[PDB]
């Protein structure tokens, strides 16, 4: 009758997807919203393109990241977690991940390049999940495993170190005329830094609640290891493992790494040396 | 110096990634792990490349299964407690996005000739942003209720982005591979989900899509048929109930006999059902 007619014109179109339907799914994302050419010399609208793969991204994997960690803020306003829900949250970060993919082969047509392009865009996704995988691993095994300084360094390779390379490889393979070890050091030193400024700044120190093993607390705990100090170590490990957000805990464990540990200093002179390498 | 020189060994080298560690991030999908042969005799594909499509499809869709029960908030799923409750939400939405990107990597594997990986990496892509506009549409449906009541129309377009994703990405990779069927697996996909939603509620009489308050297709009859009729109080109910999240068992059942007797949605259903089995045997 009629309804065979309707499911008969269905099932030989493409899916429908309207306007008002693309809106509705990128709420989470518009919520978030609100040089090195100079060598590679990309013409200046396919230097556009690769500006909005890394754009979508970024942002996109940061939509993720605050729901792995359960924060409440993110440039200054409420998480799109807790506006929208985890459940839409997820898909519109996701969805956003394949609308990349899909803007590479606007970047070219020839099929050689292409097939290039296309392999930097996957292997380094596949980095940066595996180094977030292990950094979140340590986190909600914790006390299983403790890492050692050389386990945190190949671990900030993979997963600071993959949008970075990301960007850098793609100019690489398309410019008209390698900087990886450079993008790769650069990415050390922003990562440290981040981690250092979480707890100097304080002095909210988010980190603290969400029990991260950053680059200070990978310090103290081998110190308080390597020199006996059993009483210390373990207090160490109580508070991250309260998942606080008091400001008088947060502030014991900061005066720790100050006064017996002098991990603040440490990582403030290993900062210092890794930017020595480039300005000499 | 000693760090220099280590520091420059790092950075001039590839990421280090050990066996050990990449069995700790697999936790999750090793946990879920505990059609194509029937298509293929008239695609006529060789073994070894039908061996890698059929490793591909199930990646795609046990990833798929692990964020949909996160975006569910199930219990359990084939029977064993969810990967989501053991390992946690962090570790296993992570885990599931790193296997979407490891079967992306195994479409390389089905050809060394340029021009026919381009196309193949283009299906992938297409039926993969296609699947999260449908799961898009049901998780805000949903969540949000009830600021939007979908039609009979809006549900079926939803189900072609959805269901109809993984059921076209098949059957294109495998045309794409021949040395349409197309528009028949649209309508087998439509067939598959209606008649899910359908027996979750049947064999009831867990039904869990009520627990989960999903707009399944008997309850977009249910709801466009009473205020069709200007039942205002039942119309009302059956928000209400949905929207309770409710596991008790006595609750469940009351909606469903509202959905038996009183909108007949459960009858509705099942000869849809028929209709579309006959377009298809006839
Ligand atoms: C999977 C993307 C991770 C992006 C960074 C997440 C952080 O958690 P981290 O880099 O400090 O570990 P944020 O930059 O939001 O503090
Ligand atoms: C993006 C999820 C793809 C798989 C979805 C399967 C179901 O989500 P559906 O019945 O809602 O289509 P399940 O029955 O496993 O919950």
């Amino acid at each position: 009758n009629k309804m065979e007619a309707k499911i008969d014109e269905l099932i030989n179109n493409d899916p429908v997807w309207s306007s008002q339907n693309e809106s509705l799914i990128s709420k989470p994302y518009n919520h978030i919203l609100l040089q090195i050419n100079r060598v590679m010399n990309l013409p200046k609208d396919q230097l556009a393109i690769v500006s909005q793969i890394v754009e979508l991204l970024h942002n996109s994997s940061l939509l993720i990241d605050d729901i792995e960690d359960n924060a409440p803020l993110r440039r200054g306003q409420t998480t799109s977690h807790l506006i929208f829900g985890v459940p839409s949250t997820i898909n519109t970060a996701n969805y956003m991940y394949f609308r990349a993919m899909q803007l590479v082969s606007q970047l070219t047509t020839k099929e050689p390049l292409y097939h290039n392009l296309i392999t930097i865009f996957n292997e380094e996704l596949i980095n940066l999940h595996r180094g977030q995988g292990l950094d979140i691993y340590w986190r909600d095994f914790l006390p299983e495993i403790i890492p050692t300084q050389e386990m945190y360094l190949n671990m900030v390779m993979n997963k600071t170190g993959g949008l970075f390379r990301l960007t850098l490889r793609l100019m690489e393979a398309l410019s008209p005329s390698s900087l990886v070890p450079f993008i790769n050091l650069l990415g050390i030193i922003y990562q440290i830094r981040d981690d250092y400024l979480n707890l100097k700044d304080f002095q909210f120190a988010e980190d603290i609640t969400e029990g991260k093993l950053s680059f200070p607390i990978v310090h103290a705990l081998n110190f308080t290891k390597t020199k006996g100090q059993t009483e210390q170590h373990n207090e160490i490990l109580r508070i991250l493992l309260l998942r606080t957000s008091d400001k008088d805990i947060k502030l014991k464990l900061i005066q720790i790494l100050e006064f017996d540990t002098n991990s603040l200093a440490y990582t403030k002179n290993f900062i210092n040396q890794l930017v020595n390498m480039i300005k000499n």
